[PDB]
C-alpha cells in the first residue's frame, strides 16, 4: 500500500467566515 | 494498491461565507 | 489497483455563500 | 505501508473568522 | 510502516479570530 | 515503524485572537 | 395609536445542519 | 401612542451544527 | 408615549456546534 | 414618556462548542 | 421621562467550550 | 427624569473552557 | 370562574388550569 | 376565581394553576 | 382569588400557583 | 388572595406560590 | 394576602411564598 | 399581609416568605 498526497498552492487566498447573529 | 493525489493551485481565490441571521 | 487523481487550477475563483435569514 | 503527505504553500493567505453576536 | 509528513510554508499569513459578543 | 514529521516556516505570521465580550 | 410591529413566536423544535466546503483546487 | 416594536419569543428546543472548511489547495 | 423597543425572550434549550478550519494549503 | 429600550431575557439552558484551526500550510 | 435602557437578565445554565489553534506551518 | 442605564443580572451557573495555542512552526 | 381578557396582544399569553 | 387581564402584551405571560 | 393585571408588558411575567 | 399588578415591564417578573 | 405592585420594572423581581 | 411596591427597579429584588 503506497499512498501519496501532494498539495501545492501558489495563489493568494482570502477567506471570510461569519457565523451567528441569531436572535432567540 | 498505489494511490496518488495531486492538487496544484495557481489562481487567486476569494471566498465569503455567512451563516445565521435567523430570528426565533 | 493504480489510481491517480489530478486537479490543476489556473483561474481566479470567487465564491459567495449565504445561509440563513429565516424567521420562525 | 508507505504513506507520504506533502503540503507546500507559496501564497499569501488572509483569513478572518467571526463567531457570535447572538442575542438570547 | 513508513510514514512521512512534510509542511513547508513560504507565504505571509495573517489570521484574525473573534469569538463572543453574545448577550444573554 | 518509522515516522518522520517536518515543519519548515519561512513566512511572516501575524495572528490575533479575541475571546469574550459576553454579557450575562 | 400608530403601531409598527414585527413579531415572531416559535413553539416548535428546530434542527439545522449546514456543511460548506470540501472543494479541491 | 406611537409604538415601534421588534419582539421575538422562543419556546422550542433548537439544535444547530455548522461545518466550514476541509478545502485542499 | 413613544416606545422604541427591541425585546427577546427565550425559554428553550439551545445547542450549537461550530467547526471552522481543516484546510490544507 | 419616551422609551428607547433593548431587553433580553433568557430562561433556557445553552450549550456551545467552537473549534477553529487545524490548518496545515 | 426619557429612558435609554439596555438590560439583560439570565436565569439559565450556560456551558461554553472554545478551541483555537492546532495549525502546522 | 433622564435615565441612561446599562444593567445586567445573572442567576445561572456558567462554565467556560478556553484553549489557545498548540501551533507548530 | 376562568376568564382571560386580552387587548393588542403581540406576544404569547399562556394560561393553564389543572 | 381565576382572572387574567392583559393590555398591549408584547412579551410572554405564563399563568399556571394546579 | 387569583388576579393578574398587566399593562405595556414587553418582558416575561410568570405566575405559578400550586 | 394572590394578585400581580405590572406596568411597563421590560424585565422578568417571577411569582411562585406553593 | 399577597400583593405585588411594580412600576417601570427593568430588572428582575422575584417573590416566592411557601 | 405581604406587599411589595417597586418603582424604577433596575437591580434585583428578592423576597422570600416561609
Amino acid at each position: 500500500n503506497f499512498l501519496v498526497h501532494s498539495s501545492n498552492n501558489f495563489g493568494a487566498i482570502l477567506s471570510s467566515t461569519n457565523v451567528g447573529s441569531n436572535t432567540y
